[PDB]
């Protein structure tokens, strides 16, 4: 923990939260990425038209050729690389260097994007799903490795709160530890179920108190996991038509384009008329460390309704075949934990929450659920 730390996050609603790292020696500045979705840590290292700066080996005394290419795609980006080490800090995180396996970026496509501001990108999940295997530790394992930093780190990523441009973000990670100023309340656990992806268990959702009363399976039906590095709130098919089927019939009082219900076509009202409370709150249930029991993270549209450029708004809500992925949206207005020492999850209200008149971004428990380890995937 550290009050160095805090806002050490910045980026552009939609485009991830990045942090700045240094790479080499003597160091060169980048922006990084922050995402819990993957495992592998990658910079820009060679010219792109959407890169300002990148990472140029030659230029630093420390580096060293691991004679390797790797090779990453995600859900639509991808890019190509080759295998190194080289020393690497976080101005703002711990007063630490640690030797990383640095992914050099030498061809990629609809991986950078224009006008982010970050150059690479930081997995902080396990070796499991690493590119090309689980051989090559990820940045966090060689950093609690290397060094006396806890096996633990929290990330505090808040909201919006311009014009034509799309709003800053900001918020914190803080690395190998908690700190109690960002948030209230109760921190509740769930159990990370595999250590690959940040896999968790949803054992019951509600739309506005309505249980949608599907098999359990159902939310985790592939996988469940919890990605800084997703923006939206992906659910899988089932789910996610029962879910804008409900959304639909709270709002009913409007009318929007069905565009606006897919995730691509934007919805706005004049400024300050947002009709916020036609919007129901979404309840997520995560298994909790006991069996038997659940708490829940109650999201606001306030979090779900993704703002844009020129007061519009996007449905950040869109359908998955690949498992529920907790995005960034679902993240922001909490403090959550990722404790790898105790295999856990933490959930607490982010002190940079959306208040709200009436509703408020929640976490509660406990909740009595008869059987929970039935509601996971079994390879
Ligand atoms: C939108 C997106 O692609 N986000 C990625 C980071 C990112 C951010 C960005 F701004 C631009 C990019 F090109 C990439 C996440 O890593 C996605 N994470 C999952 C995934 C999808 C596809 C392969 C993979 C890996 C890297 C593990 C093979 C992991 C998503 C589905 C559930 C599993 C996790």
């Amino acid at each position: 923990s550290f009050v160095e730390m805090v806002d050490n996050l910045r980026g552009k609603s939609g485009q991830g939260y990045y942090v700045e790292m240094t790479v080499g020696s003597p160091p060169q500045t980048l922006n990084i990425l922050v995402d819990t979705g993957s495992s592998n840590f990658a910079v820009g290292a060679a010219p792109h038209p959407f890169l300002h700066r990148y990472y140029q080996r030659q230029l630093s005394s420390t580096y060293r050729d691991l004679r390797k290419g790797v090779y990453v795609p995600y859900t639509q980006g991808k890019w190509e690389g080759e295998l190194g080490t080289d020393l690497v800090s976080i101005p703002h995180g711990p007063n630490v260097t640690v030797r990383a396996n640095i992914a050099a970026i030498t061809e990629s496509d609809k991986f950078f994007i224009n006008g982010s501001n970050w150059e690479g990108i930081l997995g902080l999940a396990y070796a499991e799903i690493a590119r090309p295997d689980d051989s090559l530790e990820p940045f966090f394992d060689s950093l609690v490795k290397q060094t006396h930093v806890p096996n633990l780190f929290s990330l505090q990523l808040c909201g919006a709160g311009q014009s034509e441009v799309l709003a800053s973000v900001g918020g914190s990670m803080i690395i190998g530890g908690i700190d109690h100023s960002l948030y209230t309340g109760s921190l509740w656990y769930t159990p990370i179920r595999r250590e690959w992806y940040y896999e968790v268990i949803i054992v019951r959702v509600e739309i506005n108190g309505q249980d949608l009363k599907m098999d359990c399976k159902e939310y985790n039906y592939d996988k469940s996991i919890v990605d800084s590095g997703t923006t939206n709130l992906r659910l899988p098919k089932k789910v996610f038509e029962a879910a804008v089927k409900s959304i639909k019939a709270a709002s009913s009082t409007e009318k929007f384009p069905d565009g606006f219900w897919l995730g691509e076509q934007l919805v706005c009202w004049q400024a300050g008329t947002t009709p916020w409370n036609i919007f129901p709150v979404i309840s997520l249930y995560l298994m909790g460390e006991v069996t038997n029991q659940s708490f829940r993270i109650t999201i606001l549209p306030q979090q779900y309704l993704r703002p844009v450029e020129d007061d519009c708004y996007k449905f950040a809500i869109s359908q998955s075949s690949t498992g529920t992925v907790m995005g960034a949206v679902i993240m922001e207005g909490f403090y959550v934990v990722f404790d790898r020492a105790r295999k856990r999850i933490g959930f607490a209200v982010s002190a940079c929450h959306v208040h709200d008149e009436f509703r408020t971004a929640a976490v509660e428990g406990p909740f009595v659920t008869l059987d929970m380890e039935d509601c996971g995937y079994n390879i």
